[PDB]
RNA sequence: UUUUUUUUUUUUUUUUUUUUUUUUUUUUUUUUUUUUUUUUUUUUUUUUUUUUUUUUUUUUUUUUUUUUUUUUACCA
RNA sequence: UUUUUU
RNA sequence: AAACUGAAGAGUUUGAUCAUGGCUCAGAUUGAACGCU
RNA sequence: GCAAGCGUUAAUCGGAAUUACUGGGCGUAAAGGGAGCGUAGGUGGCUCGAUAAGUCAGAUGUGAAAUCCCCGGGCUUAACCUGGGAACUGCAUCUGAUACUGUUGAGCUAGAGUAUGUGAGAGGAAGGUAGAAUUCCAGGUGUAGCGGUGAAAUGCGUAGAGAUCUGGAGGAAUACCGAUGGCGAAGGCAGCCUUCUGGCAUAAUACUGACACUGAGGCUCGAAAGCGUGGGUAGCAAACAGGAUUAGAUACCCUGGUAGUCCACGCCGUAAACGAUGUCUACUAGUCGUUGGGUCCGGACUUAGUGACGCAGCUAACGCAAUAAGUAGACCGCCUGGGGAGUACGGCCGCAAGGUUAAAACUCAAAUGAAUUGACGGGGGCCCGCACAAGCGGUGGAGCAUGUUGUUUAAUUCGAUGCAACGCGAAGAACCUUACCUGGUCUUGACAUAUCUAGAAUCCUGCAGAGAUGCGGGAGUGCCUUCGGGAAUUAGAAUACAGGUGCUGCAUGGCUGUCGUCAGCUCGUGUCGUGAGAUGUUGGGUUAAGUCCCGCAACGAGCGCAACCCUUGUCCUUAGUUACCAGGGAACUCUAAGGAUACUGCCAGUGACAAACUGGAGGAAGGCGGGGACGACGUCAAGUCAUCAUGGCCCUUACGACCAGGGCUACACACGUGCUACAAUGGUAGGUACAGAGGGCAGCUACACAGCGAUGUGAUGCGAAUCUCAAAAAGCCUAUCGUAGUCCGGAUUGGAGUCUGCAACUCGACUCCAUGAAGUAGGAAUCGCUAGUAAUCGCGGAUCAGAAUGCCGCGGUGAAU
């Protein structure tokens, strides 16, 4: 415990933060309170469709919220009748329209958030902590990142003593502040405990 | 028995001349030390064996007892 | 000159 | 014609190592005993 | 896995090459006898013969049968029985062979010895002698110290020391030379001279002719200490005495000091007696020293020693390496896990001390060698940091605030505990918070889903009660679909369950501290090593930096460093309101976006023809311009299950839930952080200046009036560059106080109030009047700070109805070193 957060520190340099309103001092903080229960609502519900970066940003009541996924077929559904139920389940715990327009992730091995997901999946389903990690870093390496590190961290193969496991490619410079590393940071829920799985991923500058 | 020596702080020792209680070691609190020693700062601490007696005042002067040491306890 | 121990 | 056919190692000293070196084990055997059957 | 058996125990061999004949070792792991001489023994040169004992071959006799093995035969198979073979590695007697061993005859010279000439040497034994120096004694001069130590003191000295000079006595050792130099079997042996005496080295000739090597028992010699008898006795010095040091100091240091050390003659018989390496022989790259000879032309060669390196070979490695630990041979000694133990007992030796030979029980699964990586050292070298030093100001003493301990309580809720817990979680406990105590209560429950019964929810009410709660009366009849009805909704009907700040941070995730913003930490490939590993990453510089350069069996890479980010320092551009004011202006400040500049860029030197450093110019800024954020691999089973999440454990009319009151605020006490002071560089009373940043509808308030004041009423502007908080204080001028516990200090207490809030008793903050406590500069000890810093002075904000001396920021003045 003595590393900055990625994201956190170059949320103004070379990042964005994926949510862009704006409110007086009294709204912001039922602005922000919704906005936290929608995204944690978004993130229990489409856990089926690997999304990634929910961006919420409402202009003047009516929002448009973003979903970025790597599945976006599923999430929409059959002419599109899933997400117009997510649409009026946004909205109804919202204000006014809230218009979910989806993106599409065209490299899923290039998003953190997806590989740490998979290796949390991977790990909740009694597979090798070593081999699910291993495949990651192979797959993010030969999908085109620049580096690669994952940290798998906790009782590990049902260990007694939990232990904290890592491997890195390529470069992943976290001291860069211009670096575009992508980072995530998910809990894979085993019968053991909890296995923290951190992924790292530095596509340039 | 006897004659001398005395008995005081936790201990072992100083007083004292009628007008007061002492070092040292402790002990307690601090401080140095990772922590304990050591060390350094502070403190606390005496029915002066007891009991009559004299004095305005006694641990101190008288008398008794009581512990302590000694030294004696011999002749048939 | 004088630093014992765990 | 034949009597000419036979040879395995492991554990344990160290943070680790190689050596030394003891201890221990896997085998065979019995005029056997004991326990369960 | 075995199976009518399966396990255990006992016992033997195996594995164990762990007694090694096959088939081990002894430099450092256990192990070379202290060294020699030599007895028994073992072994042993060349040539020509003899013999035929060993040896080899053949034959014969025998080596019982059974068993083992081979080929078969009979039991239904098999076990079993059985025929014939093979074998029985042996012994005996004859015959043959003669390479080797033995026994012999003759011969030989190469191993080993002899005679003769030269040479070196601390080889040994006995005498004598010399010169320095110490000590003692006797004198002359001389006067107050000497001596000793890290300091001292003991001690010596005015009865005359020490110093200096002159005589005398005596003992021991032999500076310089002096040297991995010499000699000796080892132990050992140093002045010089004589005597007696051993070995060695060397050139040639002659001679003997294997006379040799090793060697159990045995004998001899054998450092130092020690013992006996007799002498000696200067210095040194066990013991011993005193002085110091120390907690103690039977020591180390100091001052003395006896045995002993010296001699003679004897004992002892042991040493890390070491090269931790038995002796002897042969052979096997080389290079450079040195000692004693010799031969040739200052060198060359050859010998016997004595050293340093270094192949092959050897070794576990270190290392050895013609002076082997290599390649072989002869003989001897020794080892067989660590302790017990080189001990006991018994012999033998000894005057004794003791030596020598040498067990066992028992006990433990290790004990060891060499090397590797770390860590550590009262090891070495180099370097950095407010680490010290140089300074400034504090803390420790007072009162108060706050936190913790302890104590006390019904409870004083829980956690944080060396740095890195203690104004920490808590960015703010009257109720709430709240997790604790007392009492009053509820049980699918305050909260989610499964459900079916009525109703739009929702509003207004009465009483009882501290409240939670309990019992009752009125108004409203939703909306979309419409007779199935639905997003919400009130009271349960029950099972699932919910709920738990209950436990385990030593089951965990996430988050954080810390070494430490220290400069490190690794990896791939290559190479080296049996290997753990190494190299890279070390070295010469250089840097803030594993920063950079150059070397280099390394070549590269990664995370760290730096840079990219924010702020400040100068300028330019766009823009000019609610900002600004030089002459409505578009100058300026300012505001807030985008850029410029700074790069060792230029100059001079130093530096390996480098990296880099030193100084200079220009510039607002010069070398990292100042400040921040950013915290490598890892370490502390570091902190947090009470933010949260979570594995497991535990409670479900209760450890869950609701309400009122109380507690978290108690104080013999102790400590940690602070604030206010102890005053004159100041207090007080008047004037008069100069900020920044932040907040404001969950509000800030212009102004007026009332009040001593906190505040209260009316009212105005402002979601703010507009209005406001708000006046900055320290500062400057004048007066006064005149060193006093005061015109310092402002705790504590009494009285009266204002606000916030349902509510100020426990337990709020301010205001006013009165009181006026300790405190006069703080022990041992200890902390922060290197420049706009410390010190000091005010001003904002978060949390927040109210409640900062804490926290987080802002500017003012502004050092010392």
């Amino acid at each position: 415990g003595q590393k900055v957060h990625p994201i956190g520190i170059r949320l103004g340099v070379v990042k964005k933060h994926n949510a862009n309103w704006y409110a007086s001092p009294k709204q912001y903080s039922e602005y922000l309170i919704n906005d936290i229960q929608v995204r944690e609502y978004l993130r229990k519900k489409l856990d089926s469709a690997m999304i990634s970066n929910i961006m919420i940003e409402r202009p003047t009541g009516a929002a448009k919220i973003t979903i970025a996924t790597a599945r976006p077929g599923i999430v929409i559904g059959k002419k599109g009748e899933d997400i117009e139920r997510l649409q009026k389940e946004l909205t109804k715990m919202m204000g006014v329209p809230a218009q979910v327009n989806i993106e599409e992730i065209t490299s899923p091995d290039l998003d953190a958030r997806l590989v740490a997901d998979g290796i949390g999946s991977q790990l909740e389903r009694r597979v090798m902590f070593r081999r699910a990690m291993k495949r990651a870093v192979q797959n993010s390496m030969r999908s085109g990142a620049k580096g690669i590190k994952v940290e798998l961290s906790g009782r590990l193969g049902g260990a007694e003593i939990a232990r904290t496991e890592w491997y890195r490619e390529g470069r992943v410079p976290l001291h860069t502040l211009r670096a575009d590393i992508d980072y995530a940071s998910v809990r894979a829920e085993t019968t053991y405990g909890t296995i923290g799985v951190k992924v790292w991923i530095f596509r340039g500058e």
